[PDB]
């Protein structure tokens, strides 16, 4: 029973409106993705995220339990990601 978090994850938040991204760690996930669409500002309509692993999609609500330092990069209708791949 129980089940406590002996790691805490790490995810890559990268924004393509930006210069950088923000490699923020924590427990549970879910505080990554919430202060994640807080410092990186992104409303669910008129926006976007995307999977920098290899031009995923994503949104910052439909992140279960993202990989370690999860590659999230921040997007909108106004901005786009082709992807990570060689082709």
């Amino acid at each position: 029973m129980c089940a406590v978090l002996r790691q805490p994850k790490c995810v890559k938040l990268r924004a393509l409106h930006s210069a950088c991204k923000f490699g923020v760690a924590a427990r549970s996930c879910q505080e990554l993705l919430r202060k994640g669409c807080v410092r990186f500002q992104l409303p669910m309509p008129g926006s976007r995220l995307c999977l920098y692993e290899d031009g995923t999609e994503v949104t910052d609500d439909c992140f279960p339990g993202l990989p370690n330092d999860a590659e999230l990069l921040l997007l909108t209708a106004g901005e786009t990601w082709h992807g990570y791949v060689s082709d």
